[PDB]
């Protein structure tokens, strides 16, 4: 069911990069990683959830 989260936007709470990050998604805090591990999304940025792996949101640029 975490699969229904794909396509949602999320707000970065702790900087999201290769191997750490946290976002606010449907009112909850989720772990997150960047889709491209060279790209960091800083706190306050809005990202798009493009995949979920277990309970980790994989995020990219909004849209
Ligand atoms: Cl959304
Ligand atoms: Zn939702
Ligand atoms: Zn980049
Ligand atoms: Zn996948």
């Amino acid at each position: 069911s975490p699969r229904a989260l794909v396509g949602h936007r999320a707000e970065v709470l702790e900087d999201v990069g290769a191997t750490s990050g946290q976002v606010r998604l449907d009112g909850s805090i989720w772990s997150a990683r960047s889709m491209d591990p060279t790209h960091t999304f800083a706190e306050g940025e809005i990202v798009s959830v493009i995949d979920i792996q277990g309970t980790t949101a994989i995020v990219w640029k909004e849209a």
